[PDB]
RNA sequence: GGACGAUGGCGAAACUGCAUGAGGCAAUUCAUGCAAGUCCCUCGUCC
């Protein structure tokens, strides 16, 4: 029903149990999210394995004994879709939070969207 | 900022939705297309 929550739950859980990696069925959206999470220091790497069932492998990150991801939350969900115009996006108040946004030019951070002059669906918050 | 209206635009297409197709035809899936949702932008009014 909500394949993104599984991603986020899996990350959340992985980091609570100090698992070095978590793996899950892939999608193009998941890979897009994994890509942003990487650019922004939240995971070490992601990769995709096999063809029939693509598994997505995320390598979690630890800062000398901690989890780098302090909280990862769904915002938009099938059930309650959340969208923001460019001007409505986070305005720089959470001081390390990124919102992950799906825009008509791809999945990017709330900062990158602001810079492109786009709003979009808010997939999650990570901090 | 908020509440609407233009023949709105020869606008974008990631996501949602719709439609077709493919996948033990149960997909946590994928391809093409549309452009209603969603986003950008223009004119006008109204608090
Ligand atoms: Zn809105
Ligand atoms: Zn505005
Ligand atoms: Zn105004
Ligand atoms: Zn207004
Ligand atoms: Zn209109
Ligand atoms: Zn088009
Ligand atoms: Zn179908
Ligand atoms: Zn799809
Ligand atoms: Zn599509």
């Amino acid at each position: 029903q909500d394949p993104i929550a599984d991603m986020l739950t899996r990350i959340r859980n992985g980091q609570a149990a100090n698992k070095a990696a978590v793996t899950m069925p892939s999608s193009k959206l998941k890979v897009a999210i994994a890509n942003v999470l990487k650019e922004e220091g939240f995971i070490e790497d992601f990769k995709v394995e096999g063809d029939t069932k693509p598994e997505l492998e995320l390598t979690l990150k630890y800062f000398q004994g901690k989890a780098v991801v302090e909280s990862i939350q769904r915002v938009s969900r099938p059930g309650l879709r959340i969208y923001k115009r460019k001007d409505e996006l986070p305005k720089v108040m959470a001081g390390l939070g990124i919102a992950v946004v799906s825009t008509s030019k791809g999945v990017m951070t709330d900062r990158a969207a602001r810079q492109a002059g786009l709003g979009g669906e808010i997939i999650c918050y990570v901090a």
